[PDB]
């Protein structure tokens, strides 16, 4: 929940990061607390992709501790593109960890399966985030996208250090600060993937923000499909590793898998090949 | 107009970039040609901002071979805010050398004098350009900004190797495959000072943007002023340091001031303050 283990140079096969509890590699998938304080709803992010930034750099479901390693299609790097006026991704993107979009079930909202991840997050304060950052965020509210086919809610958060936190309490409250951004995030997830020649995602309600109660109502859903998927009791785990150290009551469970993660070898940023520039149009 | 030598470390008061010709020092404002191409119209354009980025940098007509520095004002270095859905500047943004807005001089169809500066060029192309760059340009177009009566002329341009540059040579070609765009540069320079404390710019042609020939026009009465200038013909080149190691006979000829110039400098990059991320609205 604590600290960054860097893998080799930014922007290369190589990198993964893994967060360290205690200097200790710990499952960014499972081993990270939902809850930073379920009295008052406050969350814990992982940071996956900082504001932007292009590379698309995930939670990996199939490495053991689940790092933060760049997808790839075809065997190289994966980036998202700058979809004008846009730059990289206009929000800190991560993950609520220990939640799941079953891919296995027919969400009622989207009439879709979950795209098989993390339930992920859209934090939308004022300083840029880190790779493998945990941090403190609230719910203000949670988009219904459906992207490639799969359910595939976005929720959106504020960090609870931001400086507008305190007065930002529901959805209502980001348009209020944050004006046309909710728009912005409805065109960006639509669009984003055009320009790698595939088509124009969808929204459910029309693409309408709904409030911090939906949120919770669906952050909870994601919980509980997480909680069987970690008893080992879904009906597909769907290649998943589940191997944590933190939950004794699981199967997968086992203390000395931090233990065989190597080393910290950071590396200097590797460079990002300039077509990366482009501002699709 | 070969390569930069950079002293100091970026983002810091000390930092500085020259142009070099074969690894010797000139001046960016007076020993760049204008023209890489005078009979086809590419000009050599001298790249100060990279697309996307805050720090605000600047030849500096006062400071001998005029190298590229951050501006700052009462001491504190200067950056643009992030102003939604923009980041930094929207464009890569330069100077054509070898040109300069006389003060001394009024335009009638703009009625406002120089800014006593090289006209500046807003290039639209694909890939991020670097502080010092020397790339070759086309003219597109030319919108007119008002800053308190000075008329400031903004050259759309685009590199000549980007693979766009075929398809367009002018203005509606820029509403063709940049859709937006124009608006976009329209917006920016009229907000961009808005968080600065500053009130909204004003755009002449009521914020069009004129043609090619509406922009060459510009670009060669303004050499035709440098030409004066350089040539201390000027009725008032105060606090223009006209320092040349390339033009034999002008008055302000000097090898020597290449040869003073320090050597390149192993800093690394000063970080900039976090508040430079912020997201204005
Ligand atoms: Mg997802
Ligand atoms: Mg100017």
């Amino acid at each position: 929940t604590y600290t960054t283990r860097q893998i080799g140079a930014k922007n290369t096969l190589e990198y993964k990061v893994y967060i360290e509890k205690d200097g200790k590699p710990v499952s960014a998938f499972h081993d990270i607390p939902l809850y930073a304080d379920k009295e008052n709803n406050i969350f814990n992010m992982v940071v996956e992709i900082p504001r932007w930034t292009n590379a698309k750099l995930e939670i990996t479901r199939e490495e053991t501790l689940n790092p933060i390693i760049q997808d790839t299609k075809k065997g190289k790097l994966r980036f998202v593109r700058n979809c004008f006026p846009h730059h990289g991704y206009i929000h800190n993107y991560g993950a609520f960890p220990q939640t799941w979009e079953d891919p296995n079930v027919s969400h009622p909202e989207t009439k879709a399966v979950g795209d098989n991840d993390p339930i992920d997050v859209l934090e939308i304060g004022e300083t840029i985030a880190y790779t493998g950052q945990v941090k403190q965020v609230k719910a203000l509210g949670i988009m219904a996208l459906l992207d490639e086919g799969e359910t595939d809610w976005k929720v959106i958060a504020i960090d609870i250090n931001d400086p507008l936190a305190p007065k930002l309490n529901d959805i209502e409250d980001v348009e209020k600060y944050f004006p046309g951004l909710l728009r912005a995030t409805n065109e960006w997830f639509r669009i984003y993937k055009i320009p790698d020649g595939k088509p124009e995602n969808q929204f459910a309600f029309s693409g309408e923000a709904k409030n911090k109660k939906y949120a919770l109502d669906i952050i909870k859903e994601t919980h509980d499909s997480w909680k069987q998927l970690i008893a080992g009791k879904s009906s597909d785990s769907k290649g998943i590793d589940l191997t944590n150290v933190t939950l004794p009551d699981t199967p997968t469970y086992s203390k000395a898998a931090s233990d065989a993660i190597p080393p910290a070898s950071l590396k200097a940023d590797a460079p990002i090949d300039k077509s990366i520039d482009k501002w699709f149009f």
